[PDB]
């Protein structure tokens, strides 16, 4: 209780402006009639400005807390599920057990992929990214899914979020299976959300395909350490494209064009350069490579974060369950031993502690998705197809909001009106 | 020019902000410190905030002033020709003859897309909506162009800007070829930018296609006309999902989807529920429809424009335009004399004078588009079509400034951390 | 003497000096090169076969995949001792071949295939069949 009266913006007279309170974090200042007079502020980035007020996630960087509809990650990450986050973040409360049996039901009864859809993927090459396809597909499906276009039809965007968060996995999976070479495989309504993505990623006619408790526990839990993480760019990307009313698809498509951004944004060799420098100065089994490769170090190999100070607070539980996964893979693990080096490094090395390069939640979540058998390339999809959840939570939270379209103002330092005249012939 | 140099906050102290200007437009309060300072705005819909430094489009909706690096639309549209604007937006300045020769040589150089790319039509429904499969092949061509997604690569943006400048027009009359079930047809280097689209989107193997010179300059005049407008909702996901390493391929189609949100986002019947009217009140040959139609009014329709106060500057040379085409089909265009009656009720219905439903460049460029025959499905095809070195130099400027990620904050509105006790049980 | 062939003749006259061991008279060199000519045109179904592979596999993989490919559908031509047939599976094999090759060319790089053109010599057209697309007329240097 201080400054939760008023303020006034002076230019050359007083202007006074509200000062709206959150029930978490920072408060801020009413500027939204601002312009009524033609009045802007300057920001690009929009880190000192609240394109909205949310109720879904709750952050506080430095304290290292994460929250979702108030209930602590930790929490959720060991005493639920993915579809009970989901429950949460799309309904902002833990569900009854006749809300959940009937939520999840929807979620697995629809889990098929319509056979039109299915053929868009023998377009695509064999050797395109599992990534870059999962964009291919999901942007695709707006071609199909015409029944639930319309935004303001909260019929329409009740199904279109189902179509998504049982879509996702089916569709990731196809990815990875075209990109190997192995036959789709169907979702098997018996099975979990996440027993049932594992059987899609790694089954085969050849013989039943049998899901570990402790791996499928393990999906569970890296779909909920992924599942929202509030305003980033990812998640205003969605924001911003679904302001002017676009389907949700291609909103949740720009989401995973842009989750992988920073990995492909790199260069064909920025994180992969000294890649290609393991064979000639292989000579020390470590700071070849991924200990002497970060020149530009990198967040996206799960060392530092933006968002919090000090450490990931949803790197907490996916240690944990790093460990039991590994301690039951065994045999075809102990060469992964880098995975403790690199994190000795990570808290030893000055090169780390001076960047504040701590392990976060991809961290672990990739040593586990690796220890599974996972290829690295579907990483940001198996994040983009968890987040989906969030990024369905986001657009439609802003879909009562008022939906705001996003008309931003410039300042223009271009060239005054000039005449044209052109000297050309073709 | 008043205060151009500073003015002050009085949250609690007062912060002193540096009032920044430009070289035409407002003036702009630099609170990019704020943040830091604890200090955060609440503009949802950032209408009273300046998402960036530009210097491409200038706009004056009051005034009706648009300009393309300084240089008015009526000129451009009526003395240039969309390449050079291409050239224009892109560079900065107008082209030597030799600097045109070469660029246009470029975008020429590289229309035929990759066969692959080709086979994802034929994935598609025949039944499809055109747009849809638009989003969809965009969102696809990352896949493809592997090799030109380092957001970050000088050289990677310059191959990303002509693939789309060339490739665009030819996958949007391949979108139109398919959803009729007539054969695509390849690019020729013969054919101007225009007469070529016009050549891809109607020549069949049949019979020899005439380009009506009259029909080339209009099209030509509608991809000038639609080229760029500022930072609008489009333009912004665009830029938003950029700032975020997202690839240009990815960029683009979620500025397309971010284009005819508001077509499929007002309902299956919003702006088509009288279109189906039309059979048990056509006793009247106007006011049956599209003239008793909007109860809940269009600028899709064509009238209208937030942007501008009294008119829509694009409109003017549209208009003239508009007046050959029908002048020239002659005998086809006799019926579609309802544009005028059209146009007469906005400019005399006591409604549309009250409102300012005053017709705009899509009125304009409806009439030319359907005179000419190309399908209301195309419509808007057409426009991101040409839209899209709009969003390029966008994008391309906002990687040369500094790629300021977007990160904007929220108003935190929902529980306090509280504990989760599993409710279900399953 | 190689070197006199290859600055005095062309390849369809060592074609027809190799295959019958002597040189062709004007009359016999029309009749041989009307008949590599005649048969440049594979089969459509066989050009079905470059489409079932990966657009990333190295050319020459597809080519030996191609030829291993043609005894399924050239059945007629397979008696190896019938004298009619040889002079069938000659031919063929000769005309078909820098077809095939310059497909194989296109398909790795997702251009279209370019059909064989009667007007053009052999290594004109092959160097047609590599390069033209639909959009502009080739110019075949000389
Ligand atoms: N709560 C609800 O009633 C919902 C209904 N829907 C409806 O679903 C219909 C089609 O949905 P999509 O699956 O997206 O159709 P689709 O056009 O993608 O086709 C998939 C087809 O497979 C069927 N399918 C998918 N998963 C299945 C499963 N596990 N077991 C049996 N059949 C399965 C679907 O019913 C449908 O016929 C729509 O008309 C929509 O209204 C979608 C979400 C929620
Ligand atoms: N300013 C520049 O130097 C640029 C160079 N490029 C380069 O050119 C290559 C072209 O790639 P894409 O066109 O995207 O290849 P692509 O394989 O994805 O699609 C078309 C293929 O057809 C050829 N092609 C396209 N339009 C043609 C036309 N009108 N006439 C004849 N051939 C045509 C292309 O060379 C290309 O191999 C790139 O890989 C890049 O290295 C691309 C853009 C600008
Ligand atoms: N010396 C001879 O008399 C020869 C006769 N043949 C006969 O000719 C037939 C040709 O079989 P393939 O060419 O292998 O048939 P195919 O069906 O396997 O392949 C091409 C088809 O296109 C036609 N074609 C190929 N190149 C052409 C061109 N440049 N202009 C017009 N049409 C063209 C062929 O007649 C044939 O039907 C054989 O079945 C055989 O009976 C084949 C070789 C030599």
């Amino acid at each position: 209780a201080d400054t939760k009266a008023k303020l006034t913006l002076n230019g050359d007279t007083a202007v006074e402006l509200d000062v709206l309170k959150g029930t978490l974090g920072q408060d801020v200042i009413d500027i939204r009639t601002l312009g009524s007079k033609g009045v802007f502020t300057f920001d690009p980035g929009f880190t000192s400005t609240a394109s909205c007020e949310s109720k879904i996630t709750f952050i506080d960087g430095d304290e290292g807390i994460l929250l979702h509809r108030g209930f602590p990650i930790d929490q959720l990450a060991t005493d639920s599920n993915y579809l009970e986050v989901c429950y949460i973040l799309l309904n902002g409360e833990k569900p009854t057990q006749e809300q959940y049996d009937e939520f999840k039901t929807t979620v697995t009864r629809h889990t098929m992929i319509h056979e039109q859809i299915t053929r868009l993927f023998h377009a695509f090459r064999r050797d395109s990214h599992p990534m870059a396809v999962m964009c291919g597909i999901t942007g695709a499906l707006a071609a199909f899914y015409h029944d639930s276009l319309d935004v303001n039809n909260p019929r329409h965007r009740e199904i279109a979020a189902f179509r998504l968060l049982s879509k996702m996995p089916t569709m990731a999976a196809m990815c990875y299976k075209y990109s190997i070479g192995q036959p789709f495989v169907y979702p098997r309504n018996d099975l979990s959300y996440a027993g049932n993505f594992l059987n899609m990623m790694f089954s085969t006619p050849c013989e039943p395909y049998e899901v570990n408790p402790i791996l499928e526990r393990a999906m569970d839990r890296i779909l909920i350490l992924h599942a929202d993480h509030e305003q980033n760019a990812s998640t205003s990307t969605v924001r911003t494209a679904g302001s002017s009313g676009a389907n949700p698809f291609a909103c949740i498509a720009a989401g995973i064009a842009s989750l992988w951004g920073p990995a492909h944004g790199g260069a064909n060799e920025a994180a992969l350069k000294m890649l290609e420098e393991i064979s000639s100065v292989k000579h020390i089994p470590e700071f070849f490579r991924r200990a002497k490769d970060k020149n530009d170090s990198f967040r996206l190999m799960g060392f530092g974060h933006r968002v919090y100070k000090n450490y990931d607070p949803r790197a907490t539980v996916m240690r944990e369950t790093c460990h039991e996964v590994l301690k039951e893979l065994g045999t075809k693990d102990d060469l992964l031993e880098v995975a403790m080096e690199l994190e000795n490094i990570a808290l030893n090395d000055p090169y780390f502690i001076e960047k504040k390069l701590y392990p976060n939640v991809d961290f672990y979540s990739g040593i586990i998705l690796k220890a599974m058998g996972i290829p690295s390339s579907m990483f940001t999809v198996i994040a983009a197809m968890a987040r989906t959840v969030g990024w369905i939570a986001h657009w439609s939270e802003m879909h009562s909001d008022g939906m705001k379209i996003a008309r931003p103002r410039q300042l223009y330092t271009g060239y005054e009106k000039r005449d044209f005249k052109s000297d050309i012939k073709r």
